[PDB]
DNA sequence: GTCCGACCACGCATCAGC
DNA sequence: GTCGGAC
């Protein structure tokens, strides 16, 4: 039928009489917008899935072959994560093909883009690019992933203009509200409201309401009918674990729906279980603000205290054969990041392992005084074509969790064991491969020494994971099984800035119509200057940042302070007359490459920012003058414990 | 608690404009 | 990475 009155929401909701296509024939994009136009309108959950998954439902009976795109696009993903494919299309890209589909002029694209916070809107609502052209052949959903996929491979010279004509092509054959979908794909804020966790839920009920395999007219399209209401509860919930498990260990799309459609959900584990060379999902931690809210949630379950080690996650994975792979926390391929690894796996495991996959930390070393090296050092490694005598910043490793083991997955097994298994299979070698410094105990004061130790030590702080209650490896269950206990959670670090907003930045997305950023600046007596230290966009509630964007919008001045350094930074939309003060926390202070705060008092040519900043509170009682000094910003600097070992 | 999406610094890798 | 909001 029409696709512009597709309705994905509709009460008691008929995968084929209800949909906007013909058995066979390609899904139709509008469909999927029509989709996300239902699912954005709402806010709860339980309402989004059930909507994606009627969609879902009527692809898997009518079309199945477009499964795989209408599942991509709704995720705005682009294929599986260990592929590396990313857009190459940035903001000012994206509104250059606005503008020249649309046929209006950038400045008027760029400023309406910024004052409604959404560039989806801005190319919906121009219609006048058309002119005289009759309407291009109606988008498919599996040629409008394949056009993101074409964008996504153009390398090299000239490149961006050959992305921007396709994503012009798109725009003059959008219609309705395809226009807003495309774009908000395309700039990465897709902005529905559903997201991975989500899409699984409602694949997982889409297959199990209308089983795929079958013949059309489908035989069996609501397996819930002949079911109560608990008992359609349980049903669902189990079927979705058993995606959910089965996406933990092989976070592939591309493996998971061919096999999904062709054997069904319950035949699933059997076929897609967690192997080497295969990247899997890592546990997480659950950011914990003290010593006593660890033994709460925790309860009467032992568990164990590890330094929080500051690198890069490393998901080293050693294959029957012998080849070696390695996998950064988001399933992308690091292998050829680490070639000293890879040479230095002889060296970690006794002759009688055959296969493995470790959780390890890669930490920044240093040979010549046997220290750990800061964070910002292990980001100068350079990232592909690595040669083996061009590394020039040493990683030493550090083993917290084994995940599998000479052929079988250690997943179900608790913590005690895994770690039981890498003690025993695995060697420690100094300044190479060492097994995260541990402590099991309960004793608050030997915790609380524990964290200052770690501290002392380079070391974020402190990470809890139970032992054998609630201690496996199984992320479908609880993604964040374990707890992170880092110092600048408490309450009296000390960590506490009071620096000046000098500008403001227009918000996006849920920001949109008031500020989504400040820019804050540190007073330098010397120079009498107040220079830029950060930006701040995190820590503010809703009805706060109301009242900040109404207070400082009458500060606003058409051209900054002549005392006003900034540099580098990114010039704020909104010039602000400094008066506003406001105390911020951060986890550590960096030497920055553009921010120009305390530039010359640590470093000749680079000054100092920091690490996750966020907002506390205001400082009504604080003036400008009163605020922290670029002086006692450089001997914060100098006195964090990493830079005090060196 | 869960899930989602606002926002942060930093530096390698990449590409347009010249 | 931190953070707050809707459920
Ligand atoms: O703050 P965050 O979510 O990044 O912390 C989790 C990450 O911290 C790293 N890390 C360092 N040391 C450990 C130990 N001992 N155990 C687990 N994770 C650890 C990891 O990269 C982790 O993803």
């Amino acid at each position: 039928l029409d696709p512009s009155g597709y309705n994905p929401a509709k009460n008691n909701y008929h995968p084929v009489e209800d949909a906007c296509w013909k058995p066979g024939q390609k899904v139709p994009y509008l469909a999927v917008a029509r989709t996300f136009e239902k699912i954005e309108e709402v806010s709860a959950r339980l309402r989004m899935v059930e909507t994606l998954s009627n969609l879902l439902r009527s692809v898997v009976a009518l079309s199945p072959p477009d499964l795989l795109p209408v599942l991509y696009l709704s995720l705005n993903h682009l294929g599986p994560p260990q592929q590396g494919l990313a857009l190459g299309v940035g903001d000012g890209v994206l509104l250059k093909a606005v503008a020249q589909a649309t046929g209006r002029q950038l400045e008027s694209v760029r400023a309406e883009a910024a004052e409604k916070g959404d560039v989806g809107l801005v190319a919906e609502n121009s219609r006048s690019t058309q002119r005289l052209m009759l309407p291009p052949p109606p988008l498919t959903a599996s040629g409008v992933f394949s056009k993101f996929r074409d964008i996504a491979r153009l390398t090299g010279s000239a490149s961006t203009a050959k992305k921007i004509d396709i994503i012009k092509g798109l725009f003059v054959a959008c219609r309705h509200s395809e226009a807003r979908f495309i774009a908000r794909s395309l700039s990465g804020r897709l902005r529905l409201g559903l997201a991975e966790q989500s899409v699984l839920a409602a694949l997982s009920q889409a297959v199990s309401l209308t089983p795929p395999g079958q013949e059309f007219p489908p035989a069996m399209v609501d397996a819930g009918k002949g079911k109560t209401a608990e008992a359609r509860k349980t049903w669902l919930e189990e079927q979705g674990m058993i995606l959910k498990q089965t996406f933990c260990e092989v976070p592939d799309l591309d493996r998971i729906i061919p096999v999904l459609l062709e054997h069904g959900l319950e035949r699933l584990p059997e076929h897609c279980k967690l192997s080497p060379g295969i990247p899997l999902k890592p546990m997480l931690a659950h950011p914990t603000r003290g010593i006593s809210e660890v033994l709460k949630r925790f309860e009467e379950a032992a568990f164990t205290c590890e330094y929080k080690y500051d690198g890069q996650r490393a998901q080293i994975h050693a294959l029957e054969g012998g080849e070696v792979k390695i996998f950064s926390r988001n399933q992308a391929d690091n292998t050829g990041k680490y070639p000293d690894i890879i040479s230095r796996i002889p060296k970690i495991k006794l002759p009688s392992v055959t296969s493995f996959i470790l959780d390890t930390e890669a930490v920044a070393w240093d040979r010549e005084k046997k220290q750990i090296q800061p964070f910002q050092v292990l980001t100068t490694r350079k990232r592909k074509e690595v040669d083996a005598s061009e590394i020039q910043v040493q990683v030493c490793l550090y083993a917290f969790d084994l995940i599998y083991l000479n052929g079988e997955s250690l997943v179900r097994e608790p913590l005690s064991r895994r770690r039981q298994l890498l003690r025993e299979n695995f060697v420690e070698t100094e300044g190479e491969f060492v097994f995260a410094t541990s402590l099991d105990t309960k004793d608050i004061e030997q915790i609380a020494e524990f964290l200052e130790q770690s501290v002392k030590d380079s070391c974020e702080g402190l990470m809890v994971k139970t032992l054998d209650v609630d201690a496996t490896y199984e992320i479908a269950k609880r993604s964040h099984n374990w707890l992170k206990l880092k110092k600048d959670y408490l309450d009296g670090v000390g960590d506490t800035l009071d620096l000046v907003v000098i500008g403001a930045y227009l918000g996006r997305g849920k920001r949109a119509g008031r500020y989504g950023g400040f820019l804050l600046a540190s007073y330098d007596e010397d120079s009498e200057e107040l220079q830029a230290i950060c930006k701040l966009g995190t820590g503010f509630s809703d009805e706060e940042l109301e009242e900040h964007h109404q207070s400082l919008k009458a500060l606003v001045l058409p051209s900054p302070r002549p005392y006003v350094r900034i540099d580098g930074a990114v010039i704020p939309d909104h010039w602000l007359d400094p008066s506003a003060v406001w105390e911020v926390k951060c986890a550590d202070l960096s030497l920055s490459p553009i921010y120009p705060a305390a530039r010359g008092l640590v470093d000749s040519d680079k000054g100092i920012s920091l690490r996750f900043p966020r907002f506390i509170r205001v400082r009504e009682d604080k003036q400008p003058e009163q605020a922290t000094t670029s002086a006692q910003v450089a001997c914060l600097y100098r006195k964090q414990s990493q830079i005090q070992n060196q």
